[PDB]
């Protein structure tokens, strides 16, 4: 409402594919970002795969 602020999803999503294109990981996750509504939620999904999480 105040602490957050959406500036562009297209940028967040477009990066999701590119990152997947530059990295090459479980696209299933990139599909999860396609529904992402928050800019952070999208950037996190892609990066989340880059780290592959840790025991979850």
């Amino acid at each position: 409402t105040t602490y957050k602020l959406i500036l562009n999803l297209k940028q967040a999503k477009e990066e999701a594919i590119k990152e997947l294109v530059d990295a090459g990981t479980a696209e299933k996750y990139i599909k999860l970002i396609a529904n992402a509504k928050t800019v952070e939620g999208v950037w996190t999904l892609k990066d989340e795969i880059k780290t592959f999480t840790v025991t979850e």
